[PDB]
């Protein structure tokens, strides 16, 4: 049984919120101790898995780079799989993977247009998390394609339910904040509420606890389709209500998944991913 306390101390980061209201650690470079970390879970022969989609020029684009940048910083010293969600596997970028990684992609069906291609990731991932995911590994987290590892990504972020503080409103009040704020959306947060502003870009827990964020977002997002409404950012609102209502265990400082363009701040150490530039009018098809 592992105790906060043997891993994590908040007090190395005192500038920065490293403690939620209802507990929940904030990983901020230097408040985690990875060594022992790496011991207990090694010890427990954990699987830590990982999905992301490419679909269209996406893959070309990013699926190379952000696999390639995985196989060398994510989990290292711990078996993991990849899951690769591409509409086109004769574009399947195969690079040469390293000790403990291992993948095997699936053909997907291209979504007309991209916010359902980017809201429809939250269906498939359950299916397949029910389907072979929740069979074989402990963990698993869930990104966007469109970003790049530039160091340790390690079992430091691990936990029932992980959320990830967008780079840009870690800082912000909740007010400021970019939720939901019409009714008649499933994703609807009022004005007054919220605790933070997390980025879909990452997310992941346990395959039972990523299965019902997933379960769930995907609900919300076919009830605002009967309603004649879509979120204002489409998954991430109804994943940021979802976390309103179900609190992360744990939550990943922007270092995290930091965006240059904002510059290299002093609360931001050590980057462990970042934000590719967008590149909207290629990889994207419709407004
Ligand atoms: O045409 C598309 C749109 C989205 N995506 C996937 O859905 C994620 C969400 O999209 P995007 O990164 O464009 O969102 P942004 O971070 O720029 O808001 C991407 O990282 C991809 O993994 C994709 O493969 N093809
Ligand atoms: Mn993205």
């Amino acid at each position: 049984k592992l105790k906060l306390s043997d891993w994590f101390n908040p007090f190395k980061r005192p500038e920065v919120v490293t403690m939620t209201k209802w507990k929940a650690p904030v990983v901020w470079e230097g408040t985690y101790n990875r060594a022992v970390l790496d011991n207990y879970y090694a010890k427990q022969k954990i699987t830590v898995g990982l999905t992301v989609f490419a679909v269209g020029r996406y893959i070309e684009h990013y699926l190379e780079e952000f696999l390639t940048s995985a196989n060398k910083h994510f989990m290292v010293g711990h078996p993991v799989i990849f899951y690769i969600m591409v509409d086109d596997v004769s574009r399947m970028p195969l690079i040469e993977l390293g000790p403990l990684r291992s993948f095997k992609v699936f053909k997907i069906k291209p979504e007309k247009r991209w916010q359902d291609i980017s809201m429809m990731r939250m269906k498939t991932i359950g299916e397949h998390i029910v389907a072979h995911i929740q069979h074989e590994v402990d963990f698993l987290f869930c990104m966007d394609v469109d970003q790049v590892f530039q160091d340790k990504f390690g079992v430091e972020t691990l936990g029932e339910s992980v959320a990830q503080l967008q780079a840009g409103w870690y800082k912000a009040d909740p007010n400021d904040f970019t939720y939901e704020r019409r009714k008649e959306s499933a994703a609807y947060i009022p004005f007054g509420e919220g605790d933070f502003y997390y980025h879909a870009a990452i997310f992941g827990g346990t395959p039972t606890q990523v299965l019902n964020i997933t379960q769930e977002c995907f609900k919300g997002i076919l009830k605002d389709k009967k309603n004649d409404i879509e979120a204002q950012w489409h998954d991430e609102s109804h994943l940021n209500k979802y976390f309103l209502l179900n609190k992360p265990t744990k939550i990943l400082s922007p270092e995290y998944c930091w965006d240059y363009h904002i510059g290299l701040p002093a609360d931001i150490k050590l980057v462990k991913m970042s934000w590719q530039t967008k590149e909207y009018n290629v990889v994207r098809n419709n407004v």
